């Protein structure tokens, strides 16, 4: 009886195994655009993905991760609220069963169809496992998805999903360029938070872009054909794998723009 997104093991249950679920800096949160304050001291945000080396795509039973070679400084995030260099290790998404839900963060209580998370770790801690134990260990770049026009740079991801339908399946996934998943603007909100799944560690500087990307109805429909279950187990569609907004508590969300 392990954690997931169902009635009996979903977000309302997680606190029993992971008491930090009710902690002081949990994610996601609602971003109240009127209460977020412009911070003129936020330096420019630097996304350097030209040397990114993707390796593999994995269905982990909660989402699918596109994994990168993070054994050298190849694809890094710097600037913004960050001190130092953060290496891209993987990206994944959270999405809904319907176009009106699926994102983890919300904007003035608005839910988007999905949310992309580009996960990076602070190189001063040497490896990802040490980084998650630090309050400034991770930086996750969050990007909202709305349904409209297709995102051409997403299609290579969509087309390999048939090969990783069930929990535990992986496929080679080399030469994928994550630059094709970014919107035009890097305007963002930022706040200190956590992983949005167990173990819910409070190790993340969240950087959430204001501008969503558009994906097609057909692209998101293909996400919804994935399975939470393993092969040969009863089929449960991988949909609604998002945690709802958590209390902001003693935090301020800062904006990079006005
Ligand atoms: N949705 S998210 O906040 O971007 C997120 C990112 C990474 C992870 N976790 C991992 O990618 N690996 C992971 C981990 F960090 C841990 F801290 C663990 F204990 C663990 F078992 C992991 F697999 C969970 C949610
Ligand atoms: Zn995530």
């Amino acid at each position: 009886h392990h954690w997931g997104y169902g009635k009996h093991n979903g977000p309302e249950h997680w606190h029993k195994d992971f008491p930090i679920a009710k902690g002081e800096r949990q994610s996601p949160v609602d971003i109240d655009t009127h209460t977020a304050k412009y911070d003129p001291s936020l330096k420019p945000l630097s996304v350097s993905y030209d040397q990114a080396t993707s390796l593999r795509i994995l269905n982990n039973g909660h989402a699918f991760n596109v994994e990168f070679d993070d054994s050298q400084d190849k694809a890094v995030l710097k600037g913004g609220p960050l001190d130092g260099t953060y290496r891209l290790i993987q990206f994944h998404f959270h999405w809904g069963s319907l176009d009106g839900q699926g994102s983890e963060h919300t904007v003035d209580k608005k839910k988007y169809a999905a949310e992309l998370h580009l996960v990076h770790w602070n190189t001063k801690y040497g490896d990802f496992g040490k980084a998650v134990q630090q309050p400034d260990g991770l930086a996750v770049l969050g990007i909202f998805l709305k349904v409209g026009s297709a995102k051409p740079g997403l299609q290579k991801v969509v087309d390999v999903l048939d090969s990783i339908k069930t929990k535990g399946k992986s496929a080679d996934f080399t030469n994928f360029d994550p630059r094709g998943l970014l919107p035009e603007s890097l305007d963002y909100w930022t706040y200190p938070g956590s992983l949005t799944t167990p173990p819910l560690l409070e190790c993340v500087t969240w950087i959430v872009l204001k501008e969503p990307i558009s994906v097609s109805s057909e692209q998101v429909l293909k996400f919804r054909k994935l399975n939470f279950n393993g092969e040969g187990e009863p089929e449960e569609l991988m949909v609604d794998n998002w945690r709802p907004a958590q209390p902001l508590k003693n935090r301020q969300i800062k904006a990079s723009f006005k």
